[PDB]
Parts: C-alpha cells; structure tokens; sequence
DNA sequence: GCGATCGC
DNA sequence: GCGATCGC
C-alpha cells in the first residue's frame, strides 16, 4: 500500500494514504489531516519526503473548485 | 509566516 | 480565539 511517514510531537508515524482526509501546501511543506482511529490527525512532510501518492493527493486537492 | 487543524 | 504543530 502507500504509507506516509511523518513526526508529530516525537511520534514518528507511517499512515496509510488511505486514512488521509485533506492535503495541502504549507510552504514547501505538504500538510494533511487523516484518520487517526477515530480522531482527526495532523501531519505534514517536507515535498522530497512525500510519496508520489501524496503528491498526487495534494494536486488533486490543488484543482478543487470552489 | 505560510494552511489548516486540533485541542484547549 | 489562539498556541502548537509541521517544514522551512
């Protein structure tokens, strides 16, 4: 599957793209909130760390229209 | 500070 | 409402 290995708070995590619910730029960063068992998780990773697939996630995001 | 959110 | 949070 694609993983998305990121740190929050120390909690260095690798969550499933599937689980990501919203993706977006920050910066050069790629930012993105997923689910966290129930709870809404933060993540973000710098664009050289972010799989294709979150890329690809983040420009589908990018051509949202209102 | 940028986006966007959580968690308070 | 805003600090923390991420990368930078």
């Amino acid at each position: 599957m694609v993983k998305v290995k990121f740190k929050y708070k120390g909690e260095e995590k690798e969550v499933d793209t599937s689980k990501i619910k919203k993706v977006w730029r920050v910066g050069k960063a790629v930012s993105f909130t997923y689910d966290d068992n129930g709870k809404t998780g933060r993540g973000a990773v710098s664009e050289k760390d972010a799989p294709k697939e979150l890329l690809d996630m983040l420009a589908r995001a990018e051509r949202e229209k209102k």
